[PDB]
């Protein structure tokens, strides 16, 4: 078949299988956007996240609310609007996540054992100069 | 970062932009499993394009459902249940299909053609390995 469904039906699984994976840690994709990321960068905005996973505003202001009820993050103070102040995990946050980022290690240590560094950096920059494309593409058409 | 971290964002991006597209012919992910296998694979049973697509059988049958009703696919007739039996264009359908199938050709034709195709073989052949490690490594830690 054509190159795009060759690509479409391929990204579609694995983003499915990422998100199996995700499961297993009793997670949600959209949970784990937000934990996994205030968890290994540190703090970031809901914008941040939000651009990083690929989620909309919404979503990453819906999962935050949760969170945030659950005492598990925090907005840092300040005079901008909640939504642009930076977002960090509490103590118990930090507890939370620390589970979370050791099994990710561990999946991720297994998972490129067959892939050394240069191949993976190059495999990133694939998948980046692909997402350029296709964007580029989108925009001339808009 | 992290190599997990590092995929999992990129994977996803792919896969949303992939789904932007799709959105820009009016469309959405799950209507384009449906119309562009029928229109591309010829007569396909429900779980094909379910799988194909990585789409659960309830979706799918939804979707065919209402396509069904606009007149624009139709089952073969046979002593089984529909969801078992082979899906088709009507010919309303494949005149539905049509621009469909061609701006695929041609957004395929335009991001493949700077892409390069041994280096779209060598993307293929990577996420069929990360996919395949990844299945077998959830499979275990169950």
């Amino acid at each position: 078949m054509n190159q795009l469904d060759q690509l479409g039906t391929r990204i579609n699984l694995i983003c499915n299988v990422f998100d199996k994976w995700i499961g297993q840690q009793d997670l949600n994709y959209n949970l784990f956007a937000v934990l996994y990321t205030l968890a290994t960068e540190g703090s970031r905005t809901q914008k941040h996240i939000g651009e990083k996973w690929s989620l909309p505003k919404q979503t990453v202001s819906g999962v935050c609310k949760t969170l945030a009820g659950q005492g598990l993050i925090e907005w840092q103070e300040g005079e901008q609007d909640r939504r642009k102040r930076l977002l960090s995990l509490t103590e118990t946050g930090k507890a939370y996540a620390a589970p979370l980022t050791e099994s990710a290690q561990e999946f991720s240590d297994k998972v490129f054992a067959t892939f050394g560094d240069k191949r993976t950096t190059r495999l990133f920059a694939d998948l980046d100069a692909l997402a350029e494309v296709m964007e580029k593409t989108i925009s001339e058409n808009k």
